[PDB]
């Protein structure tokens, strides 16, 4: 029992972790096989971000103008090139450490682990989600660039974000790990800021679900409402509307409780009208909405990596 | 920027995890040098639970009734004693992953990762505070237990929770890594139940400095009350008594905010006295206890292990 925002194990990750340095930068690199992807950004100075070209500042650069340190063994460089806006070193050692990886994007509303690095040593892991204006509320200092995202499969590690920039609001955006932001963001100065964001209902339903798992009940009701009268009231509370396949994703944890997925959207339409009322769910005075129903069935039922 | 429930990285206690199995009980262990570290209460039965001696249970044992599997490779036991609640069972190898470690008991109001484990695989790492009745609210299914709570200090890891068991009410109790017990919990059945618990004040307040360093201003005011005064306040609403060593340990917070401790316990009282009035403070709607003045100084300063 019990309901914990929870994070990949991160022992493959931490194996693959590098510093990339370039003159007087230094951000973290993601070391696989013989390359290491890292920002683009690596090769700005303070005077190029406000209006870079990559292409010809990376053709002004040599091989030998990357430091790549692992550890302490340095590794040295024996190509460059740029794959959109991430950094491809190639280095003349293969990482033994490469665990079993794809290369996935994800989608608004999906979570992963972030592990939070610094000169390319491991600091911390947190669960994020991919919010639905393509931003994170991730926690990165100066330094942290570089980090990834990344989900766990079985043993296959599937890398989903590496981090490249604060927006003036705190919240952070990069890239996928071919090097594609998510959202409309670049890695130069301008005037961008986060869209609107919505709250992702499909994920709030699931929490609840966990709640009812844990033995929280108090918001139950015995109504229900159609999908189409549960959207008239969820999209004036800032809510993304309800679809049938985000129902039948929910099937699972409908059967293992017994409450019907609308018979939920009822127990939601009221807590988004009256409130909680003084009273908490799984530890919390709001409703959350960064735990899928993939993350409650995983943590509700015994699986493992 | 940003501030989230973040663990240490748990590569290094992923490489000590392993399966230990007497009978048909099977759980974790955790495998430092030539030592494999477990609950007693694996050589237990069902039957053998309402009112074990476990002295006399461990005697009627032998090496060979105690599986260890280390991944694949099994681990030959060679040995097998008591310590307090905790098995230690003797193995011919050494983990060659056993990194630098220290055995530390924690104090109530501090953190610490777990990562959660079944049949000696990692699932899942998040942070914990030990509550000021010796429970954790974790997140543990059937299998779970063995698993183990640490800090990392440097490249130390200090192992300070093994679990052992879920009280009733969900939250969960085990012992340090010495095989004592936090709290006044016992390995068998009985009606015991977690006592009172009381907010954790000092993390209440630091948590409070961290919003003020990510920009959340609303709740401050320009009155300071006393020492006394507050907490004439504070243990009206079930929070821990403020001490002056306590005032002291917020010292740096402080001084990087400007925002003398005294000043920060008047917007503290105001929110107990009135509530929050629909607004969120980091992302919360309710005064969060479990990030201790260390965890708010390293998010909020680039500490790395």
């Amino acid at each position: 029992s019990g309901f914990r925002k929870m994070a990949f194990p991160s022992g493959k990750v931490e194996g693959c972790m590098v510093q990339v340095t370039c003159g007087t930068t230094t951000l973290n690199g993601l070391w696989l096989d013989d390359v290491v992807y890292c920002p683009r950004h690596v090769i700005c100075t303070s005077e190029d971000m406000l209006n870079p070209n990559y292409e010809d500042l990376l053709i002004r650069k040599s091989n030998h103008n990357f430091l790549v340190q692992a550890g302490n063994v340095q590794l040295r460089v024996i190509g460059h090139s740029m794959q959109n806006c991430v950094l491809k070193l190639k280095v003349d050692t293969a990482n033994p450490k490469t665990p079993k990886y794809k290369f996935v994007r994800i989608q608004p509303g999906q979570t992963f682990s972030v592990l939070a690095c610094y000169n390319g040593s491991p600091s911390g892991v947190y669960q994020c989600a991919m919010r639905h204006n393509f931003t994170i509320k991730g926690s990165f200092l100066n330094g942290s660039c570089g980090s990834v995202g990344f989900n766990i499969d079985y043993d296959c590690v599937s890398f989903c974000y590496m981090h490249h920039m604060e927006l003036p609001t705190g919240v952070h955006a990069g890239t996928d790990l071919e090097g594609n932001f998510y959202g409309p963001f670049v890695d130069r100065q301008t005037a961008q800021a986060a869209g609107t964001d919505t709250t992702i209902t499909v994920n709030v339903l699931a929490w609840l679900y966990a709640a009812v798992i844990n033995g929280d009940r108090w918001f139950l009701n015995r109504f229900t409402t159609t999908l189409n009268d549960f959207n008239l009231v969820a999209m004036k509370y800032n809510y993304e509307p309800l679809t049938q396949d985000h129902v039948d994703i929910l099937g699972p944890l409908s059967a293992q409780t017994g409450i019907a997925v609308l018979d939920m959207c009822a127990s939601l339409k009221e807590l988004l009208q009256n409130g909680m009322n003084g009273r908490t769910i799984l530890g919390s005075a709001l409703l959350e909405d960064e735990f899928t129903p993939f993350d409650v069935v995983r943590q509700c039922s015994g699986v493992t990596f």
